[PDB]
């Protein structure tokens, strides 16, 4: 179990819970057809009304930790339980207002992921563990400036040999992309992008040879 609960933007740490809708617990989302798949559920109130300014091309860290509290000292399951092999993914969706409560009907484009490297037997979850929960990626430099949600997700495939079984740990950050250009990428629906037939979601980690994370191809400029 893990929770995304804070951001760093071009090396500036914004603070615990700032600009993130933090779920109350590290319990997983398990239903890919639920609206909970979009941004999780049961947010800590009052939800942050900070919308982080991030230049297009900027480096963001989405910070995962074992619990909703963030860093609370040594913990062998922080940032995640390293037995829980699986991918890490990040998506953006353009939104009218990054503080708006309704997150349905948005169009999500993937900007980064890390799946599995067969030759090293290393998962994205392993890299996220090594890096202290710091899921680090750049915002595409060509994007249309304005308000976006930043959906960052750790999937545990430990029990994913059937569906349901995959455990989805995710939150949405609230950002305002500055600078940039005029690209408005094609996105996918949540729910909808993930299905029970996706081998990225139904996988036996002790039978894995090759692996492809679920959802669309990564967008690039
Ligand atoms: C993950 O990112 C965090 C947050 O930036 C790093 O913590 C900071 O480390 C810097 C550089 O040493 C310090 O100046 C900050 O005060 C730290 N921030 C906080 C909130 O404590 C952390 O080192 C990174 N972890 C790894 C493995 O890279
Ligand atoms: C944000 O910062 C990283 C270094 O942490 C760069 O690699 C990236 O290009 C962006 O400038």
């Amino acid at each position: 179990r893990t929770v995304f609960s804070s951001l760093t933007v071009n090396g500036v740490d914004l603070g615990q819970g700032v600009a993130v809708r933090v779920p109350s617990s590290n319990a997983p989302v398990t239903d890919i057809e639920s609206d909970d798949i979009i941004c999780n559920t049961g947010f800590i109130q009052p939800v942050s009304k900070t919308v982080a300014a991030v230049p297009a091309g900027g480096t963001v860290i989405a910070h995962f930790h074992h619990t909703s509290a963030g860093y609370v000292g040594p913990d062998p399951s922080d940032p995640l339980d390293p037995t829980n092999k699986g991918p890490v993914l990040a998506y953006l969706a353009k939104v009218p207002d990054a503080t708006q409560s309704d997150v349905t009907g948005l169009k999500w484009f993937k900007i980064w992921q890390d799946g599995y490297t067969p030759a090293t037997r290393q998962w994205g979850s392993d890299k996220l563990f090594i890096n202290g929960g710091n899921a680090t990626f750049t915002i595409p430099s060509c994007l249309q400036a304005g308000q976006y949600l930043l959906r960052v997700e750790s999937i545990s495939l430990l029990n994913a040999e059937q569906y349901p079984g995959a455990q989805f740990f995710l939150s949405c950050g609230q950002i305002n992309i500055t600078g940039g250009n005029k690209v408005q990428p094609v996105g996918v629906d949540f729910p909808g992008a993930y299905t029970s037939t996706d081998p990225g979601i139904v996988t036996d980690i002790y039978e894995v040879g090759t692996y492809t994370p679920p959802g669309p191809a990564v967008f690039s400029c």
